[PDB]
């Protein structure tokens, strides 16, 4: 199955087979509170990327979880978000799927 890099420059990020279905579907389109829309996919497990700061509960998209912003390691490029803290799964990333490209593994 394919496998997602960053758009931007090409680093290994995710893969395919590891979607998740978080509330039913692993796609959740959703806003921030400075009314920025993203096309959220859920995965269980990423790479690749560097997570900044400390986990905020505030205005989480997840009931349950704190989220940190996810970049792009090699890059920098805003790639979504970490969640954490939360239940089943404790964690989980949340990618945005117009930031990453979908290719051969
Ligand atoms: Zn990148």
């Amino acid at each position: 199955a394919s496998i997602f890099r960053c758009r931007q420059c090409g680093q290994t990020i995710s893969r395919r087979d590891w979607l998740l279905p978080m509330g039913g579907d692993h796609e959740h389109v959703v806003f921030n509170p400075a009314g920025m829309i993203f096309r959220v996919w859920c995965f269980s497990l990423a790479q690749g990327l560097r997570l900044i700061g400390a986990p905020s509960g505030e205005f989480s998209w997840f009931k349950g979880y704190d989220w940190t912003i996810a970049l792009c390691g090699q890059c920098g490029s805003h790639l979504g978000w970490h969640y954490e803290g939360g239940s089943q799964p404790q964690t989980f990333f949340g990618l945005i799927k117009d930031r990453l490209a979908e290719g051969p593994a």
